[PDB]
């Protein structure tokens, strides 16, 4: 009645720099204007590995969500703290593969 | 300050075949038992294919997730009512690839 497999997915994957706050959302904003097809309400991964700590994770996560972006789940994550907030809203820390 | 890449991820996916709600509830819970490293809060994807028009998706999907597993996303969608019931919940639908 229910089987359990592995399988390879293509997933996007956003790339996010230490930056200001708005400046993300701008950058973010302006992602969607450029690439409308790839990015307009599109499923992604966020990879914070950019980023340096401490991430303010609760107001980066409204910031991404506000554009429409839905978030899968977070890459590259090393911050022990950090990964306690990802887990408080029950969103996966997911582990990347080769370039797709 | 924002880099869109792709890339590959291993999911979990938890094909489903056609069955009875309490039938699909109780194996999944038996699943759960037997592979807790696996399947405990396991984030999955939903795979559909196995299943026969049409799907009451409402309710499907409140007994997966009453089991803890996390949904990503469904595999395997043919039917388009079924695929306006899961947007309607703002969830992806995703295209598997290679078994891994």
């Amino acid at each position: 009645p229910i089987e359990l497999k592995g399988s390879s997915f293509t997933l996007s994957v956003v790339h996010l720099h230490e930056a200001e706050p708005e400046v993300i959302r701008q950058a973010l904003e302006d992602k969607i204007a450029q690439a409308p097809a790839f990015l307009k309400h599109a499923p992604v991964v966020i990879n914070v590995s950019g980023l340096e700590s401490p991430v303010n994770w609760p107001e980066l996560h409204k910031i991404v969500t506000s554009t429409g972006l839905r978030i899968i789940g977070v890459s590259g994550c090393k911050d022990a703290s950090l990964k306690v907030e990802i887990d408080r809203m029950g969103l996966p820390l997911l582990t990347e593969g080769k370039e797709k």
